[PDB]
């Protein structure tokens, strides 16, 4: 008689990156809006990566032919969502690749914030991700491969996370990463703010980049 059920699983970080997940999100930095940058980055190679799949065979944009980022601010949530059109991940590709499994970009870039480099540099090694965390106590990363099921992933930094089902509304394809943001990061909500943040930092996108502004309507929150 539930509405619901579904199997959640939860696995642990592997401990250089439960390493850098603590680094990020409990020290003070004071140029924290290049989360953005990284995440769009990572955007637009995922739209790199079906756009170039779709060359030889056109039927992967049966999903969807449409390459774009949406970025979806939601002041009564306090959260700010990172959506693209891209090639999205398996649920092994979520597993494997947002947590259990360490690149060596991991150490190399606590190891270059140690020798003096800026945490603006992560994007270099590999993790940029991660700079989600200067901005959000919480992350959810909702995607949909190809051929696969929608998957949800999550995780507050406890040293773990978690990955389930999505039954949510169905992409077509791609990823969604909610920021759930710090109380005192609310600026990245505001139309000036991520305005002015991507004019800045991602003039070379070679994608559209669209912002739509949610607003719940009163009564039907
Ligand atoms: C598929 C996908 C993967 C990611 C992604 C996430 Cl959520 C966490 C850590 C690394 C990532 O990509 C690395 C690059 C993945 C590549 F090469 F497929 F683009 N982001 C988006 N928007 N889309």
């Amino acid at each position: 008689q539930p509405m619901e059920e579904e199997e959640v699983e939860t696995f642990a970080f592997q401990a250089e990156i439960a390493q850098l997940m603590s680094l990020i999100i409990n020290t003070f930095y004071s140029n924290k809006e290049i989360f953005l940058r990284e995440l769009i980055s990572n955007s637009s190679d995922a739209l790199d990566k079906i756009r170039y799949e779709s060359l030889t065979d056109p039927s992967k944009l049966d999903s969807g032919k449409e390459l774009h980022i949406n970025l979806i601010p939601n002041k009564q949530d306090r959260t700010l969502t990172i959506v693209d059109t891209g090639i999205g991940m398996t649920k092994a590709d979520l597993i494997n690749n947002l947590g259990t499994i360490a690149k060596s970009g991991t150490k190399a870039f606590m190891e270059a914030l140690q020798a003096g480099a800026d945490i603006s540099m992560i994007g270099q090694f590999g993790v940029g991700f991660y700079s989600a965390y200067l901005v959000a106590e919480k992350v959810t990363v909702i995607t949909k491969h190809n051929d696969d099921e929608q998957y949800a992933w999550e995780s507050s930094a406890g040293g773990s996370f978690t990955v389930r089902t999505d039954t949510g509304e169905p992409m077509g394809r791609g990823t969604k990463v909610i920021l759930h943001l710090k109380e005192d990061q609310t600026e990245y909500l505001e139309e000036r703010r991520i305005k002015e943040i991507v004019k800045k930092h991602s003039q070379f996108i070679g994608y559209p980049i669209t912002l739509f502004v949610e607003k719940e309507l009163e009564h039907h929150h």
